[PDB]
């Protein structure tokens, strides 16, 4: 699985950690997390990514749409692209093969419609 390919528990823990260090340092998105526990958020993101990356069989948290839909200001592609870029940058700095970054980005991108509370067409 992508999860195992990336390096497993340890790699993903490092990615999520370094990823969120960028999140709070970016005024484009940091404000959304002002009232958030960033350690709990680290926990949740790992659990979801692990599932999304094929490392876990279940995701028990909130569905992406429910999770972000009521955030203000309404999430657009400016925030989604920032988050994507931050993860890409994260993995690149963690020494991940570019082809692996391609697959992980694809998994993250596949959550666009729900995360952005957009019409399913
Ligand atoms: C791009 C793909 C994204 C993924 C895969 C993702 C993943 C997650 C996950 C797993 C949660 C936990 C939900 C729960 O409570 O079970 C969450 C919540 C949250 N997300 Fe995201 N997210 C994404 C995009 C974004 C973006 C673009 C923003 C804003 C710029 C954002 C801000 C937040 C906030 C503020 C929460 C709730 C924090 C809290 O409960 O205090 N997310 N997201
Ligand atoms: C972003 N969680
Ligand atoms: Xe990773
Ligand atoms: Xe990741
Ligand atoms: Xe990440
Ligand atoms: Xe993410």
């Amino acid at each position: 699985s992508l999860f195992a390919k990336l390096g497993g528990r340890e790699a993903v823990e490092a990615a999520v950690d370094k990823f969120y260090n960028k999140i709070v340092a970016d005024p484009t998105v940091s404000t959304y997390f002002s009232n958030t526990d960033m350690k709990v958020q680290r926990s949740k993101q790992f659990a979801f990514l692990a599932y999304a990356l094929g490392g876990a069989s279940e995701w028990k948290g909130k569905d992406m749409r429910t999770a972000h839909k009521d955030l203000v200001p309404h999430l657009s592609d400016v925030h989604f692209q920032a988050v994507a870029r931050h993860l890409s940058d994260t993995l690149t700095e963690l020494g991940v093969p570019p082809e692996d970054i391609t697959d992980a980005m694809a998994v993250v991108a596949s959550t666009r419609t729900e995360v952005l509370n957009m019409p399913q067409q």
